Parts: C-alpha cells; sequence; structure tokens
C-alpha cells in the first residue's frame, strides 16, 4: 500500500479485473482511501468523473470528490483545497493534455498536489492525457506514418511530477514510436516511455518502475547516444540516432532507473 | 563502381534526381551496364518492367532485358539463363515478396544470380517486395497498431542473398516496427532492417552498409538481450525484449557489420 | 510575526476577524500551519473544524499534530513540521491536559524558540491561552472574593513569562481568580481576555486588542500593600494601588510604556 | 468609639454569630443609650424584616426602637415619624429593593431631616443592601453579570444622596457585580465606586476616613485619573475601555483615606 | 569424362549431336564449362556463339577464356575457373595461335592434369582438335603424293599423346598430308576427322564416332617397310603395310584391340 | 628387259624429258623391232592426240606405227585394223574419256583379239589416263572428291576387262581420288584398287609381280580381308564405313607381288 506513481496508457479496464485501476486503490490505502479525481483534461468532465467515482466506490473507499476543475480560478475553491489536504491518492482522467495543463499548470492545488506526491504522502495515477502530463516536457500531439523529425511532434510544458522522464500513450495502438524517437531527438537527456493502451508504469519511491497490464512499456534511451544529426538539419528532415537502447516491457518485469536497466 | 547489394525500401524516387537508381546503375558499370529486371512479384509485369526499362535506358547503358518469369517453368528460358551469363547487374521490382519467392526460389537460373551476388561479379537490387525477399527469413505481411506479438508477422523463406539480416520495408510510412520487433523475437540472432520510402541500404562487400535516400534505415539489434519473455508466452501475448540495440541513420551514414556499430 | 492569546469561543462563521488576523501574520496564501488539538479529547473533530476554516481562507499546507501521548513530542515527523511551519494555533479544551502532553518535549522547544526567535506566528484559544505564561491559571470558580484558594495555579508553556492569562474572562465572571494569581505573583501583568476577543503580542512591545469583548490589563507591579504574605489561602486578599486598564478592538498596551493607548 | 458614622454594609451581614458589624452600627448609635429606627420599605415583608432587626438590636440593649414603616410617599409628612426622627440616634435601612426605598423614601421630609441630621454628625445611619444601595446620588438600580462592560448591563437611578461622590454596589463578588460597576462608572467618573461584599461593610467617618470592617472585601474603584474611555462613542451594547484606573482592594482593619485618595493597612 | 576430338564445321544449328554429346558429358544442366576462343582472330565472336550454344543446352555456368597473351596463362582467375569446371571447349581459329597462346603454361597444365587423371570433359573442334596430340598437323596442302614437305608439323597440347590429328579431313582433302605425318612419326595414330564428326575417347581406351561423315584410323605400327628414312622432303613417300579403318556414326575403334567394331 | 607387259599409267607422262614409262613400252613391244597400234578413241581429238604420240614412238625408232582411229563401234569388225591387231608387239591406249573409249571399243572384234593377243604374253598394252581406267572389268567412270566415301561419289561402269581382279584409278594424289576409289571398293571388296598418279606407272608383268615406275606413287588398297563395311544397309549418299583395309603406297622400283598379297622395296 506503499504511494506510488502509475502512469497509464490510455483505455484501462474499467469492466473486468480492472488490475490498474485496482493497484491504484491498493497504493491509495483500499478502503481507507480518500481519492480525488480530477476530470480536466475532458470536455465531458461530469460524465467520466462520476465513471471513476463508480469504479472506486464499487471497490470501496473512506471518501471519493470529482475536483471539476473547469476554468483556471475554479481552482481557488475550498472545499477542493480541503479535500487535497485529507486525500490519499489524486487520479488524472484522459481528454487532452494542453487543456489539463491549461487548467492546472503554476496553481496552488496543483503545487500542493506534486509537493505530497514528491513528499511520499499521497498516491497519483494519470491515464491517457493525465499520463502524458507527468514530465516536465510533455507531447501534447503529432501523427504517425513518418519518419523520425522535429515537425512530427508538438512539445508543450507538463506538470512535472517526474521530470526526468517523457511519456507517450496508446503507444503501440496508435503507431506512435517515430514521434516519441523525434521528442528525444529533442531531449537526449530524458528517459523516453511509450505506454500501451491498459498498460501502466508504475513509479516506485525507491527508483524502481514495476509494468503493469495488457501490453508493454517501451523504454527509449538516448543518453548514451554516440551520434545525431539532430543539430545539423532542418525540422523536417530524418533524424538520425545511433547507439539507443530499447528496453520493450511486459506485466511484472522492472525497469531500475538508478541502474538503467530491465529485469524479468 | 564496386558490386554491391542495394535493399529499397520501396516507393523509390523514379522522376526527379532517382538517386538510388543512379547508384545501382553506377554500381552495375553505367554506360557499360548489363541489367536484367525481374518483374516476377507484379501481377502487372509488363507495365513495370517497361517502367525500369525505360528509366534505366535513359540513364544510358549497354543492355537491358525484361527476365519477365510468370510461372516457375519461364525460368527455364535459354535467352534469359544467356543474359544471367552476361549481366552485371539484376533489378528485382516491387509487388508481392510471395509471389516472388514463389516463382524464383529453388530455381535454376536464381541460384546462378546469388551465385555471382556471393562471388562478388554482379550487382543486385532489390525494392518492396523486392527488399522484403533478400534475407533467408522473411517477412511476408503484418498489420500494424498493436504491441509486438509472434501472431502480428507472418514469417516466410526469402532467398538467402543476406542470410544474417531481416528486412522490413516502406517502414516507417507503413508504422511497421512493432512487426520488425515480433520478427526479431522470433529470431534473434538476425539484425533487423526497417528501411523507409526511398531509402536504400547499400551492402558493400567491406561489411560496411551505407544509406542512401530520403528517410531512415532502422537497425534493430537483439544479439545482446539480456532477457525476452518469447519462451514462456503464447502467440498473441506481448513480448518483452530487453536490453536491444537500436540505430536509425539516414543518407550517408554507415552501419558496420563486423563492428556492429554505426558512424556519421 | 506575532502571538494571538484568544479568550476563547472565537467567531468561526461570520467573519472570522481574529482568525483571519493569525492566517494574515502567519503568511496567508503562504502561511504552512500546524494545529494542535491536544488540549481537546475529541482532537480528530477540533482538528477537522481548524482545518476547515484555514482551507476555506486558503494556505499553503496543513498539518494537524494530534499529539496524545508525551512520546509523540519525540516524534521526528512533527518535529520536522515544526522547523518548516510559519504558524502554530493551539485549540481549546483543557490546559493542563496541553501542558501534560507538550511542556518539556523537544517539539515544544523548537516551537517556543521559533516563536521567541520570530520566525514563526502562534495562536491559542481558551487552553491554548491559558497556557502562555510561565505561571498558568488552571482553574477556578467564580462568586467569591479574592483568596489563594479560589485559583489553581500551575506551570504553562512559557511563550509569554511576563504575563499570567485568564480567558472567557468576563463570560465566565473570573476576575476575581485572576487577581488571586495576580496576589500569588505580582511581577506578572495579568491578561484577562473575554470571548470572541485576542490580545496580540507584536515584536515591538506593543499589544493590540481584537475582536468582539474586551482585554482586562491588571497590573499590581507598583502595589502599595499586600496582606498576601501574613494570610491563609481562605482568608480575603487585599491588594492595594492596582492598575487597570480595560482595552477594546483597535486599542493598544504598549508592554514597555506600560500604559494603554485610544485607537 | 461611639462616635457617629455612616455603615454601608454589603448585605447578609452576620445576624447570628458575633454580629460584628451589627454591633458597630449599635456602638455608633450609642448602645445601651441608643435610640434606633429602622425603615424596612425596601422589602416587600416590612414587618417581618423590621421585626427581625428589632430583635437582634433588642437582644444587644438600647434604649428605644421603633420600625418607620413607610408603604407610601406620602407618608414621608407623617408627624409621628418626623418627631421620632428629631429624638433618634441612629437609622437603619433594611434590604429588599433599592428603586422601592428611594421611591418611597427620596425627597420626603422625613429623609431629608435623616440626611441632614446625618450631614451634621448628630445621629448614625447604616443601610445593608437595598439600604447600602441607595448611599449615593447615583445608585446601580440593577444589573446582570457575565457580560464585559457596557452601559446596557447596569441600570443608574438616583439614590438619597447621603454620600454623594461615591457609588455603591453591594453583594459584591458574591453576585459578581465588577463589570456593571466598571460600566457604572465610565459614565461617571468623577465618583469612587465602591463594591461591598456580603457580611462586609465600608464605614465612613467624620474625618473622611473609611473603615473596612467585615468577613470579605470593599473594592475602591476610581475613574478620577483616567486617561481614556470610549463611553462618549458608543452605543449601550458595545464594549466599553476604561485606561488608567486605580484598584484598592480592602479588607478588615484597612483604611481607604477619601482626602489622600489612597488605603492604608 | 571424355575428350571429344571435333573435325571442324560441327552443327551448331539442328539436332547439335556432337555439341549435345559434350554438354552431357560435361553434367548436362549441372556443367561448369570454360570457352578457350585462344585459335580466333574474332575470340569474343566465336566465344559468345558457343556461349549462346551451350546456354540454350543448359548449363550451371560457363565463362570464356579469352587468353590473347601467354601471361594471360598466369591469370589467377582463370587457373581458379580451371579447378572449378567440368568441361574446356576449344574453338576452331589457328592451331598455332592456340598452341603459342596457351602451350607450357600454368592454365593449360592443369587443363591437362585434370583431363588426364579423368575430372573434366574436353572438346577441341577444328583448331582445337588438331593440338590434341604431341605432334601436331599445323598446315600443308592436298592435290600431291605423300611428302615431307607437303605438311607442316608442329608441336600440340599433347592431351592424347599417341595419336596425330587431322582435321576437315576428306572435305578439304588431307589424306596425303596426314600420311606425310604419319611417316615422320609412325609409332602415332593417324586421325583423320571429316567435318561435323567426331572421335570420343573414352577412359576405358575405346574411341566411340559421333556425327555425319567418318573418321580415319591410320595405323602404320604394323609398317613392313617405308623409304623415309631413305629420302629427301620432295620425294614421294613408301609406306608398305599400313592399317587402315574408316568408321561412322556409332562404331568403335578400340585402342588397346587395335581393332575397329560396328554398331 | 623386252618381255611384254601391261602398263597402267596414271596419266600426264612424260612426253619432253627421259620419257622413262613410255620408252619402257618401247622396249616391252621390241623396241627399234616395235609395231605399235594406238588407239586415241577416248579423245574428242583423235587425229591431235594419235599424231602426237606417233610422233613420240617414230623419234624413239620402231618398226611400224598404226593409229586405230575407231569412231564408231561398227568399226572394230574392220579387216585392215583387224590385220593391224594380227601383227602387232605393242597397243597404247590414249587419254580422253574413260566411257568413251569402252563404248567405241569394248566386246568389238578387235578389241576382243588385242585382249587374247595380251593375255597370250605376245604383245604389250600400255594405257594412260582414260587407257588405264579402262584395264579392269569394274571401272571408275567419273566421280568427285572433297567428299568422305559414299557410294554416289564414284560413278561406276564396265571396262575392258585385260586385269579382272583390279580396280584402276588415275591422276589419284593429283586429283584427290582416294575417296572415291575407297567408295568402288566398298562394293567391290574382292578387286583390288590401283590409284596411279601422274607420271606414275603399274607394270603388270607375266609372273604376277606389279612393278611400280615413275614420279610418284600407286596406292594399292585391298579389302579382300576386311572385317566389316556398312556399304549393304545404307543409302547412297550415307558415309561408308570400311574395317581392316590393308594399304601400300609404292614408289619408283617397288613391287607389289600379287600371289603373295604384299609389297617389297
Amino acid at each position: 500500500s506503499q504511494p506510488a506513481i502509475l502512469i497509464i496508457g490510455g483505455a484501462e479496464d474499467k469492466v473486468h479485473g480492472r488490475e490498474i485501476l485496482q493497484t491504484f486503490w491498493s497504493r491509495s490505502g483500499g478502503n481507507d482511501a480518500i481519492i480525488g479525481i480530477i476530470p480536466s483534461a475532458s470536455r465531458e468532465p461530469l460524465l467520466i468523473g462520476e465513471r471513476y467515482q463508480t469504479i472506486f466506490s464499487d471497490m470501496g473507499v473512506k471518501e471519493l470528490k470529482v475536483l471539476d476543475i473547469r476554468d483556471r480560478a475554479q481552482g481557488d475553491d475550498s472545499g477542493y483545497r480541503l479535500f487535497v489536504e485529507q486525500c490519499t491518492g489524486i487520479f488524472m482522467t484522459g481528454g487532452d493534455q494542453l487543456r489539463l495543463c491549461g487548467l492546472l499548470a503554476d496553481t496552488p492545488l496543483m503545487d500542493r498536489i506534486r509537493q505530497r506526491v514528491h513528499n511520499g504522502e499521497i498516491s497519483l495515477a494519470g491515464t491517457a492525457a493525465g499520463a502524458a502530463v507527468m514530465g516536465h516536457h510533455m507531447i501534447a500531439g503529432g501523427s504517425s506514418g513518418e519518419w523520425p523529425n522535429r515537425a512530427l511532434v508538438d512539445m508543450a510544458v507538463g506538470l512535472g511530477i517526474v521530470p526526468e522522464i517523457v511519456v507517450d500513450q496508446h503507444f503501440h495502438n496508435r503507431n506512435r514510436m517515430a514521434r516519441l524517437l523525434s521528442a528525444i531527438s529533442t531531449h537526449p537527456e530524458l528517459l523516453g516511455l511509450g505506454i500501451d493502451e491498459d498498460t501502466c508504469a508504475m513509479f516506485e519511491r525507491d527508483g524502481s518502475v514495476k509494468v503493469i497490464g495488457q501490453g508493454t512499456v517501451s523504454f527509449v534511451d538516448a543518453r548514451d547516444m554516440s551520434y545525431t544529426n539532430a543539430a545539423l538539419v532542418g525540422a523536417n528532415a530524418p533524424l538520425s540516432l545511433h547507439n539507443l537502447r530499447l528496453n520493450i516491457l511486459v506485466h511484472g518485469e522492472v525497469y531500475h532507473q538508478v541502474k538503467q536497466r530491465a529485469f524479468p
């Protein structure tokens, strides 16, 4: 029941065993959990907030609240501030990652959530857009069907929960490898995580990353790159990336951030 | 003008500078070239054979012949045998790689082409389906939009021109990374080459691979893999692949097969 | 930063003027406030009440320092919070309970030090006000002339050692027990603080009165005579040449000048 | 001593044991030679309360007693009662309700003559409880406890003006009456406040000294050097401020000197 | 494997019986055939002609060993091909040219050795037939009685040292020059091979005749008398007790038995 | 020697220098005593060719010459010519065309008597070129060179049967006639083939010996011990096989002995 950060690739199971959502429930304190749901990424926040309210209520918790922030000023809310002081876990729904950042970045309520996560007090999960915002550097958009090039990926600032990574989501399902490689070419100091649908990278306080769920997490590491043309070529030109390390993990496998290596 | 093997990712430039096709022309002896065109992969062999006949004729060569093999028995042709004894280069067009192998594998005419290539006497190029057949192990088909799994990729036997590799083609254009990773999981001894449209991996006799053209070649190396679940899981289950080496190269860059490393 | 000594039953519903002042002096939106509900036998309920009020005003961080045994006075987590905080709020309940739990603990030593050094604000209401002096009124009745047996004297937390505090003062007719306390310790300035009233001690030595009622400053430092040394504990006390200043909202008692000023 | 005095008694005085306060009034009225009038007008049971004090003073031994049972203001004209006042050596005003006592006695010929004979030093005067409350010109007629000082807390009225420079409160600490006395002083700061406990007495001597006798305390509340009050600025229900008050709490044997404005052990 | 000695102008258009026999004895579809056009002053054209014929029949590999200077007899690439081949075909042209280019070269030493060891087949037509003996007819006319001056004797490649070959034999009336040669070397069996005819030497010592015309076996090994030692080069030669066998397609001359057999 | 003989001359014999062959015929015909008949019937210029040999033999010195100019087969009945044949010591048959010579002379009384007188050893007989070709019973009348042996190569006909056991060819090596002689022998293997060069002679002596005289060679082609031929099996244009032939090529001074079937130096 140790607090953790769950980075979920979207379209997670809401109907069957709900393994990823049950893990967030357990790491939030299970029957003792006080869980806040942030549906700000969505233009249907009532429907999506109610969906997760029903799921976590059915699992059994102490308290639930939808933190239904629709305008930056709605973060300035007495009940939401109190709830964040009391909570054991926060869940960020899908939608649009630029909308979620637009509404929550550089707000006192999000600064307090981030502080409580960084201090090891509460769990945080984000799915789809809620996963995309985890890095300092965020993939806000970008196509498939192209070789890697700077113009392929739309880069933005995320919420900086895990500043050393760049997240992509619905990863193999939407063929997003080239846009993630294009992001890593821009920021080769960052470990890239490409997270499939109904798959999760769970960050633990000891530096380990545990993979949970149906698909894969791709760890794309350019920290030992021998050469790139990135400095030499135009925005639409193909990128070269030499000596990348790739680790494709499934459920139960671990990537250790200190060791910079994966384990079965 | 040293003979080489050109593995072309499909949809190569036939109209503008024709850089890849001009390289094959030059490595076949230029104005002295005697070039055979094999359009067997295609169900429109007359049209596709004539297209390349016109291109190489315009560049200026000594002789051209379309080796229009449409049934296995049509390989048993006096003129085609003579031409293969005389030729300096062979070009295999696109179409369907299973059709091309169906018609040419385990035939004396293809055995003689392969011998003359292996002995360093003639150049060989293949585009699209003509690239796919270069390995001993061939990707005959497979979808995108999935995490890597054995069932994603259709494996077959190719013509074994370069037995140590597995080729994929139209690679980033058709989002084929997952099917190539699935192929390499099946055969981790083989270096995977994912070749984009209008891009070429040119194999030289010294072991170097020179990249030419518009896009990228992805070298996917599982020879130092630390772990895979491949032995443990079902045909439709996601594959894990730990400690892969990835090199994404562009025009002018080299992968050295002996050194197992890329250079700018 | 300031020390707010609050007479109990402060407004938690309307303008909340006294609690808003503590909020402001603790850094307002940037405040990091610890709530000590140790005086109370319902610490969860009373800690949640002030968590709700300070969250409504808006602060950076809150912690309920729920000390229920003296061993929690050694607790590294609570002691770490005290190093990080900008304000500490001590709730009502029973002042002997609060002192029993917190006095002569590392946690309270550091609260007292950070208050004395002018690093953090401190507020206490009701029992939390009573503990501010070195000498504390722990109990006592009304309806009697001043006599030592009327007042239960104890040791407080020594935040403001030169005063003796009484609280719910006119509301519970506590003047005679405060006079009885001052007879025991005439070197100490007596402060009798009404319900929903506050004596706010500033770093310049001024004491500003805030709220609904009065603060009574009872000064025996120039007393000409008392019978206190001569008489038993149940005997009436005489106290000659006391100075009394009764102050309302906006008025100031200056500790250096030993005199009061209108707004 | 048998020198006439004014005894201002805080109520519930000892009627059973040593009766020290009542014996002092007896002594200052001439002891065995005393001619004492009892005014029970404050009481709605004047017969019972008048008889109670008649029995006490008779037991001590006096020359003559009379209950001056005034029940209508017009009876302050009565020749019989006015004759007795010319003959008496002491007057005792019992407890009850101070507004009733003032209603019946103030600005009557009978009370004008008592006041004159007291001011001329011819007779002693004692009042207990309501009988104490009427001693000033300004009188506390009522008021609660359990509040901060405010003008609405205290019911001010006109007393008999025996000692015009003071305002008396009675049962003082026993009924927690300090806030109502402070409320009275706020708008009469020229007057010395005397808060007199049960079974305690402030005995005004002819030289200006005030001797405290009895079980409890007398509180002298002096706002004559007050530096500030908000009294003129605020409404009747608002809290009062009073800056630079002098307080003297005295016990048996101690003296407040009215000329010196100071207390002595 | 066999040695095909072909009398020139062999059928290249119809049944190609002689060339198909060489193809078969070289391994047919598995044959690795070298073509030596060195006898010819048009080596490219004649090498291409046989490349076309053998490609039409279908073989594994062809190489034209285009030796135009004796230095190419040292060439490692041609010498490597000779180690790998299953058959060698020597075209027409001029037999002195062919010997000038190939005799006493490492390349021809290894061809001769691999033929002698029974590893490869060898065929020669016209000039390529003439070079098969150690003693070679390089030239000479017709229309004369036998005399030494009629025939130009030279050294051949010594593939079949016990014979002397003549070619286009009856077509160009070459009997008198062959008799003149045998007078010089009566230990040697003379073979006069007609156009589009072949003497095929088998490893068992049999010689099978294939094709359109005749092979004349002219045997002076039992000669009773000749004037050859006594007379000048322009004098008529006498040759007594010669044995002559004229063979056609399907017939056999057995070298061990020294006699001919019908089909 | 002056012993009668049969001289079979291969054509183009020396008419200018030593005339060795023609001098041998002169000597064997009786030299200065010779009575020589010349048959120019093979020639279409019989006068010119007859006169040429008349001049040569006259220059050597003889008793009598006559040109037997037969131009029609009926003139083989002529009394004058038949008388001369009874008187003569030698007959010389000139060149021309062997079919013409046989047409005119064969199975005539004149030639029957010449043949009889030759067989009885009374006269010498010489023939050159066409005159040589007619000596056998079987005659080569024509045929080309430049081909392998085949029956169509040679034109076979009937000769005068002077020496029935041989088949003669003439101008032999000079006109490359070996293949046509082999073609003739293939289907008459009982006959000894004699291929006689220009200015060479096979001189048949009465004892069976054949002496070679002159410039070139005589080829004796003997298929009497032939082990096989395909001649009976194949068409006229097909190549002939001939196994186990014996060949003897003789020069001036050498002898072929017909009884021994062997040559001598």
